[PDB]
């Protein structure tokens, strides 16, 4: 996956007008947008097609699928019908649940991103201790795309070690949560950035600034 | 706690609005509590919650298994409650801050959180099962009153009931299609969740009635 400027916009604004306006303001800097439940549950799944129509960007549906296999299949089917290019999936619920998503993605010509360790403090309680094993599970299952935490570069580096250089790794927690763009790109292929851009006084300048700081990495 | 008619909650996971409405309408005399998840919501929109309220006068549990960072969790809960859901399900495995974020919104908005502890499917054994007792204990410490646990593992459902105590509310999926028994499950759970056994039946009303007949002495 070829992500422009190694930068993925996390569009978690919950108003259609604002989400489209801000995305439009930074369109020259990105070609990949992560759309999650905040926007989708506020504005409907039709928002995905609207983004493709307006920007032609790739869309990662960040739904962190975390149900039983039978339900996971339905969620993936509905999500890809709406035009998402990829979907995020929790690994914690186990291999059968991940495989359900992989099956639908294969059928519909899409990608699964396996979420291993999360970026927030609570991830330390249960997820972190399982994360290496979740990553190995991904490798066993043939998963090629992964998500890991900007806020813990030592953990992000470990995840990269496990999945290898051929796998694709994207990483949230940059900016607002404290992660550094350049340090994160030592290990991740692309960074995910939400609030630092979409809540900025000037989102275009925010995006441009981030890219300037990583210019030697592009 | 919510007063669930016949101790039976319909898992409405049909993805077509017309079929979902038909089947729910057919079993409405038996069930006043419906669980609506992402299969139906992602297919038909959050307005489906509105349509169910308008048509049936059933309580709605939004089974969204919220599993994000605290800030995103808050947004998901707000949007879900804005749409009219009585309650939302939340994963415990992302940790206490993520659960607390949901509890705070539910408190502010006058609604309820159901904490998902152990899951019912085979994959749950890999990571969730080993964390489930602690997730439950965490829920108790956080003041969580409502919980979800697995019909497919009676021994685990029993232990989870012990941890949360008799005053907590416990609902349990995995009944029917996944192999769990209605009566056995109601030894521990306040209500059973049933999806395919009802909604794929040639006569969903007869299917619901049959389940209820089988647990009549437990009502
Ligand atoms: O571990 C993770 C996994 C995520 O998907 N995310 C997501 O990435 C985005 C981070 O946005 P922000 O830059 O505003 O912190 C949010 O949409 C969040 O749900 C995360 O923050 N941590
Ligand atoms: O551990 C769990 C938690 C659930 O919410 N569920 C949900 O409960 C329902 C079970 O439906 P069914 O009776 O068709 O197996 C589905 O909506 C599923 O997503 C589950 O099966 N196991």
């Amino acid at each position: 996956m070829d992500v422009m400027n190694r930068l993925i916009l996390a569009m978690d604004l919950m108003n259609r007008d604002d989400a489209l306006r801000v995305t439009g303001e930074v369109r020259e800097y990105i070609d990949t947008v992560k759309i999650g439940y905040p926007l989708v549950l506020s504005e409907g799944m039709d928002i995905i097609a609207e983004f493709r129509k307006r920007f032609g960007c790739r869309i990662i549906a960040d739904f962190k699928v975390a149900d039983i296999p039978e339900t996971n299949e339905k969620i993936c089917r509905a999500t890809f019908k709406a035009g998402a290019d990829a979907i995020t999936v929790h690994g914690f619920p186990g291999a059968d649940s991940v495989r359900a998503c992989l099956n639908v993605a294969e059928e519909m010509g899409r990608e699964v991103f396996l979420l291993t360790e999360m970026s927030h403090p609570g991830a330390e309680m249960f997820i972190q201790g399982a994360a290496d094993e979740i990553a190995r599970m991904g490798v066993d299952l043939g998963v090629k795309n992964y998500v890991g935490p900007s806020t813990r570069p030592e953990r992000l580096s470990r995840l990269r070690e496990i999945i290898g250089q051929d796998s694709f790794l994207i990483s949230p927690g940059v900016g607002a949560q404290g992660g550094d763009p350049g340090e994160t790109l030592r290990f991740a292929d692309a960074i995910i950035v939400g609030r630092s851009i979409y809540l900025a006084d000037n989102p275009a300048a925010a995006a441009a600034g981030i890219i300037e700081s990583i210019k030697d990495l592009l």
